[PDB]
């Protein structure tokens, strides 16, 4: 479910993703490519990357372009925190490119953990962290399944 949260929790939240926003592109490098490492079954399925070894292909502009657009969307979630029809416009215009996509639940799931072990949070600021994360992925999974139009 989408489970909304209090302006305490709002702040939480930003202050969690601070360090960073202030270094978007480099953080989303570093978790894009420990994902891969870690998770590797997931590399095949970018068109771009697949045949590659990871090591090859972490260091080119497109690599870093799919990083980047991730935590683009994830800054723009958090910008709209306090926003809950915003917040689920941001998630409703990303899904639409991964409908009837190949991806299980699984493998976001997975990416959620990496990013969040990157984050180090102490219990306060990972419960407000995890609840807009569930957030995110309940609109998420929503809309992969045909259900967006319910958050418009
Ligand atoms: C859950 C966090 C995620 C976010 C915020 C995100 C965001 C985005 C964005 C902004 C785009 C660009 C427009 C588009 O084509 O959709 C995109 C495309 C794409 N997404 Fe993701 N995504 C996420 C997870 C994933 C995961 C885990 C996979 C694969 C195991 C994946 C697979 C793809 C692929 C294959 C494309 C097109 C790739 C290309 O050729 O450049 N996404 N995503």
């Amino acid at each position: 479910a989408f489970v909304g949260l209090s302006d305490s929790e709002e702040k939480l939240v930003r202050d969690a993703w601070a360090p960073i926003h202030g270094d978007l592109q480099g953080t989303a490098n570093t978790v894009f490519y420990n994902y891969l490492k870690k998770y590797p079954s997931n590399q095949d399925k970018f068109e771009t990357l697949k045949g590659h070894p990871l090591d090859e292909v972490k260091d080119t502009a497109n690599f870093k372009l799919i990083a980047g657009r991730i935590f683009t969307i994830f800054d723009n979630c958090v910008k709209n925190v306090g926003n809950d029809k915003g917040f689920q416009k941001v998630i409703a215009d990303m899904s639409g490119p991964h409908v009837a996509r190949p991806i299980t639940h699984g493998s976001y799931n997975d990416l959620r953990g990496v990013i969040y072990d990157s984050m180090h949070l102490d219990s306060t600021h990972g419960a407000a962290w995890n609840k807009m994360m569930d957030n995110f992925f309940y609109v998420f999974y929503e809309c992969l399944d045909g259900r967006c139009s319910q958050f418009s």
